[PDB]
This record gives structure tokens, C-alpha cells and sequence, in this order.
């Protein structure tokens, strides 16, 4: 079910416009039962890609906004409203790793995953992604933070090839990517 939901990820970032400096991943949130999950009763909480929404927007960024923004608050706010069931978990699938540094100085995407979880509010408590980022990592970050992550193998060069589409030197940083395998 992980790599199907990574499919998804990845028809969501196929929407993203490519840009030479871009990544364009997908992202999406699940609320889960606990213990021994039926699929059917997942429930999908919000979806974003990168720069679904206007300026520089990461995936997991526009995932959390778009929840936000129909519940009446800005998205470092979402934690006040997202769903927190005591019976369900929820978990973000995320082509890629999430962030932990933007360039550009943007508060990067573990950093507004981990402040989910405020008040008597679980958050998100599992990230499933599908990549490592290519080129103090996210996946440290989360952990250092106390949430769960898992590398969904099998996925690693088509889910590369959309993150850099628009970039020029594409194909040497695939392979790049997928020589760290
Ligand atoms: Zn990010």
C-alpha cells in the first residue's frame, strides 16, 4: 500500500510546473487506524505539490496550507485543526525526503511537520518517502524530533526523474542520485 501511495505522490507532482531549480514532488496526508489497518479505512486528510500554491511552495508546505486554509487559519496554525482521533495516527507520503534547509531561508518542511504536534494535539506521526534527498538531514531531523519515518523502495528513478524535470543537467543528476543507491 506504501508504493501505491507513492504513486499518487507522484501523479500529484507530475502537476507541479517544472522549473530549472525546482523539485516537484507530491505529497499527501492519511489518517490511519491503529493496529492492523484496513486500507479502506484510510482516509485522505489533504494533498499539495510543489508550487501548487503561489510562491515558492514545497509539497509537504502546500499539503498543510490547503488543510489550513479551508479550516480558517494560516498554516503555521494547522496544528489547531488538524485531526487528532485517539483511535487513528496521521502519516504524510512524500516522494522525496522532506527538507530540513531551504536555500532560500524558508522554514524547511520537517520543521512544519514536527510542529504539528502542539498542545494535546498527536500531529503527524510517521513520514513515508521515496528518495533520499539528492546532492543535518530531514530524516535526522525527524528523528531527533521523535517522528517515525520509512524509506518505500523501488520507486527511486521515475520519482527522480519528475523531481528534476525542468533542470538542465537532469539526467547526470538522476544518475547521481541513483549511484548513492
Ligand atoms: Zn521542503
Amino acid at each position: 500500500p506504501h508504493a501505491k501511495y507513492l504513486r499518487e505522490c507522484l501523479s500529484l507532482a507530475e502537476k507541479s510546473p517544472p522549473r530549472p531549480t525546482n523539485f516537484r514532488v507530491g505529497a499527501i496526508l492519511v489518517s490511519r487506524k491503529e493496529g492492523d489497518y484496513k486500507t479502506e479505512d484510510d482516509r485522505i486528510v489533504s494533498t499539495g505539490y510543489t508550487m501548487e500554491l503561489a510562491g515558492n511552495t514545497h509539497a509537504e508546505q502546500c499539503c498543510l496550507s490547503n488543510y489550513a486554509a479551508v479550516h480558517s487559519v494560516p498554516e503555521d496554525r494547522v496544528w489547531e485543526v488538524l485531526p487528532s482521533e485517539p483511535d487513528r495516527k496521521l502519516v504524510m507520503y512524500v516522494t522525496m525526503e522532506p527538507c530540513g534547509k531551504r536555500l532560500s531561508g524558508n522554514l524547511p518542511c520537517v520543521q512544519r511537520i514536527i510542529r504539528t504536534r502542539q498542545g494535546d494535539r498527536k500531529g503527524i506521526q510517521k513520514i513515508y518517502f521515496g528518495v533520499k534527498e539528492p546532492g543535518s538531514e530531514g530524516c535526522q531531523m525527524l528523528t531527533a524530533a521523535g517522528i517515525d519515518w520509512q524509506v518505500v523502495n523501488g520507486l527511486e528513478r521515475e520519482i527522480l526523474e519528475v523531481a528534476v524535470a525542468g533542470h538542465e543537467n537532469r539526467e547526470e543528476e538522476v544518475k547521481a542520485a541513483l549511484d548513492t543507491l
